[PDB]
């Protein structure tokens, strides 16, 4: 049983990586793009990019550990250790090659540390949607002056006694949608149906509870990069952003300039935080034009 | 039927103000002083503090609007519509005198207007925990390297769609200990005993719903802040803060500063957001000592 539709061409399939059958959805010819999909959602949200880029790629685009239908960790949540799981698991299909690597919100957080670890494997980065845990993000506002800020989930999320589990259980839909909306620029994407299937996916109790705890090891990933960081990237990268409410602005490109040589960006005017599904044509475009390079 | 226990000697009783039956315990003799209580709690967070103050002092603690035993407000939540209601309440009983004025969290938020709109009903002032709505919250960090962010809350129970409201439903026993103890330094006085008496008043609907609306209300209050801030007071006032975990710390008197012409601030060591339950005997000495510089009985 498939959480969601699998693209025509492409197998739903399973890999045991240090003791962690992972989940992934795979097609395509050519070197490696890994796809790594964030928080409220899936490999799904990758299945409109997917085809296009099975084009002239092999693309892999993995179940996050304990989310979708990837089991949760053995080691933790915590940048450095998930990066683990996921840099195996692209060897494991790209053992002689370096890839390409996609990431959005927390895909972010749990795949910079194998990428600055292990720069000789990775050909060009693509990062959307989310700040690499460094000291930046203890400057975002708890409230704004139009309402409810950015990243208050940061702390709700972070929060001990399971309070986000607790208060969000049997209201599971009901707080995907909101907290979709409110990052989102453009709702109308969001269908019944594709709530449905989200909804649905994040509600198993072991992720609901595996939604939180990368949040809870935030602040361990934060003192980890700050370690990390002493080092450059050095392969080609590019940053997207939405530019309308729910999207990171400016911020996502120079927080890159920090950490990357070699960087290009851009922000996506009229689309927020979910910019493969409410901005999917432009970032699909751009993502694409910069990996055939 | 009461919510909670009434010191001996004191009355629970209402009072209608503009439409509005405002619950309220008092006692005690001479000058008024008016104790305001915050999010999370009723008045019963000064039962403490009032029979120390009520042989000095006629002493009246309302529930806000909406919380406790009082009905929901008929104008609004921002701090200038709800300060009609405690002014006009307090001046039913000191109409010929200021009175002093004593209060916590978002009882600052519901004060500070009628306070520097009536400054000569106002003796003596007393604020603790919380900042009055202005800018500054704006500033306050969404997340922290260290401990936990403070005010996250404010966009939580401020969101839309009645997210906080439809979250908490039915787990509002669970919610207020996470609440209280996150935001405690000293955690071991809030025994299950007085958290079910606290979670039995704000799990009423229209309360929970209320708890909610004051934060809604809250960049409103900041922009009525904005145009009353452009007066300085002028009466004696005093800040408290907690040390701990949870607490304002030095935040609480500087930003006081730029309210009041004649300020002291105190942060009590070892003492977090529940000041008057945390750290009853040296927030319970400031308080009264502070008072008892005016004349009392």
């Amino acid at each position: 049983a498939e959480e969601f539709p699998v693209p025509n061409g492409f197998e739903s399939a399973y890999r045991e990586v240090d003791g962690v059958k992972l989940h992934y959805v795979k097609g395509g010819q050519g070197p490696l793009v890994m796809l790594v999909h964030g928080f409220g959602q899936t490999w799904y949200e990758w299945h409109q990019l997917m085809p296009e880029l099975a084009k002239r790629f092999t693309v892999i685009a993995p179940d996050l550990p304990g989310l979708g239908q990837s089991e949760p960790p053995k080691t933790g949540y915590s940048g450095e250790q998930v990066a683990v799981y996921l840099h195996k698991l692209a060897r494991q299909f790209s053992p002689d090659r370096p890839f390409d690597l996609v990431a959005h919100d927390i895909g972010i957080w749990n795949t910079y540390p194998m990428v600055v670890k292990n720069q000789a494997d990775i050909a060009r980065l693509v990062y959307m949607q989310a700040p690499i845990p460094d000291a930046r993000i203890y400057r975002f506002p708890a409230f704004t002056a139009q309402g409810e800020s950015l990243v208050w989930h940061f702390s709700f999320f972070a929060a001990d006694d399971r309070l986000a589990e607790t208060l969000i259980a049997g209201k599971e839909r009901f707080f995907l949608e909101h907290f979709i909306k409110s990052h989102a620029s453009n709702t109308e994407v969001f269908s019944e149906r594709l709530l449905d299937l989200y909804a649905r996916s994040y509600a198993k109790p072991h992720s609901l509870n595996a939604s939180f705890e990368y949040y809870r090891a935030l602040n361990e990933s934060v003192r980890q990069n700050a370690e990390l960081a002493k080092t450059r990237l050095q392969m080609p990268t590019m940053t997207l952003a939405g530019g309308g409410h729910g999207g990171m602005g400016t911020f996502q490109l120079e927080q890159m300039k920090a950490y990357a040589e070699d960087v290009e960006g851009h922000v996506l005017p009229g689309c927020g935080h979910w910019l493969p599904e409410e901005c999917a044509a432009p970032m699909n475009r751009l993502v694409i034009d910069f990996l055939s390079r």
